[PDB]
């Protein structure tokens, strides 16, 4: 089916009041950035807060949040499924 | 809500057998390739066939299919549900 974590071009205002009223942490969604044209971002919900990564690339073409590199976001999602996003606490992506 | 075109990381054999399904010309999708990696595919029912464009980057990571360039993917796909992605018959995308 089409990816319920991907919205698109929507605002980061508007990606941290909707994941901010989530149950739970770790719900997330990739949003087109409208800070950098052509740059994807990854909003989490981190308890009280609304975290963001920019979604890094490298002159192969590859995704990243850190240091492992993705073939595509659909992989960089699943992998954060069961690695933290986090290197102080552990929060994993959950769909909304 | 999240975006009803975008599938993520699915083989191009998939979205030609998901599109050559489809009732309607322009029924598409938007995938990340696998041959590519790094590059977006976009899926689109043509009558007869399935054809497949590369969603082309310019130097400031803006997007396009020829010459007109979108700052997200969700520009270039809502421009191109009123303007052709055909230059010789009028195919307009159609969400499946």
């Amino acid at each position: 089916g089409s990816m319920a974590w991907f919205f698109g071009k929507i605002p980061r205002a508007k990606a941290e009041e909707m994941l901010s009223k989530q149950r739970h942490d770790g719900a997330f969604l990739i949003r087109e950035s409208e800070s950098a044209p052509g740059d994807f971002s990854l909003s989490v919900k981190f308890g009280n807060d609304v975290q963001h990564f920019k979604v890094l690339r490298d002159g192969a073409g590859k995704y990243f949040l850190w240091v492992v590199k993705f073939n595509s976001l659909n992989e960089l999602v699943d992998y954060h499924r069961s690695t933290s996003v986090s290197r102080n606490q552990q929060i994993f992506l959950r769909d909304i």
